[PDB]
């Protein structure tokens, strides 16, 4: 159970984004239904009144939290991968529009899942803004908690992969549009019960054998990292 507080740009806090530039749901409950419109931008998908200005080559940092800012971030049990997608705002996230900018699942060296490193980073993970057409965008940050993903939600609705999904309204101002955004995948639709990484047993299968759900990260991406860029406690 986790939510996005706001974003940083180039290590500068853009301020509390909840229901402002983040299309925030009312609480930190997971989405589990792979076919639900809730897979796009969670359960209260609507235009919020601000969009964060960035330029191509900027570092955009999502900051997650559990109950209060810079707390335990997400329960340690919620081992799983982290992805970031982008689509143009005109889509409202509908159709084949979502392009993957970032993927992190399991790090064999440190023996840590993306989620484990997200807690250590005080909820912060980043992408570098790509050289797409200037205009308005949705950045969709997605945590998949796998602690009940040995079951499929479609078969047993009290278990399944847990999706923590947050859409940020981002406006790209300065960009040469030298890496125009290629075709996207749909959410809902890209993840199905047979998709690699949706049904997995983290208790019996080695984490080194985990494969995250496609699509692969776009070659145009510059992303990006799970790492603290700013200290929330200084504000
Ligand atoms: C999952 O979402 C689909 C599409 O909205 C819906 O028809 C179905 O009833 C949902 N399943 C549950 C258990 O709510
Ligand atoms: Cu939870």
């Amino acid at each position: 159970h986790t939510l996005v507080w706001g974003v940083w740009v180039n290590g500068v806090d853009q301020g509390d984004g909840r229901n402002i530039y983040i299309r925030s749901p009312p609480n930190n409950n997971p989405v589990k239904n792979l076919t639900s419109p809730d897979m796009t931008c969670n359960v209260d998908n609507r235009v919020v009144p601000k969009s964060v200005p960035v330029n191509a080559g900027d570092t955009l940092t999502f900051e997650w939290y559990h109950n209060t800012r810079d707390d335990d971030i997400i329960a340690s049990s919620h081992h799983g991968p982290i992805a970031v997608y982008i689509a143009p705002a005109a889509s409202n996230g509908q159709g084949n529009v979502w392009v993957k900018l970032f993927e992190d699942a399991y790090n064999v060296t440190n023996s840590t899942w993306a989620v484990d490193r997200l807690i250590t980073a005080h909820g912060q993970h980043s992408v570098v803004v790509p050289h797409v057409a200037p205009g308005d965008y949705l950045f969709r940050a997605e945590i998949i908690a796998l602690h009940e993903a040995d079951s499929l939600y479609s078969q047993n609705p009290i278990r399944g992969a847990q999706f923590y999904i947050s859409c940020a309204q981002i406006t790209i101002n300065s960009s040469d549009d030298s890496t125009p955004l290629p075709a996207g995948v749909p959410f809902p639709g890209a993840y199905t019960d047979s998709t690699p990484g949706i049904q997995f047993n983290i208790y019996t299968t080695p984490a080194t054998s985990y494969v995250a759900p496609p699509p692969s990260v776009w070659s145009g991406a510059l992303g990006g990292s799970i790492a603290q860029v700013g200290d929330a406690s200084l504000e």
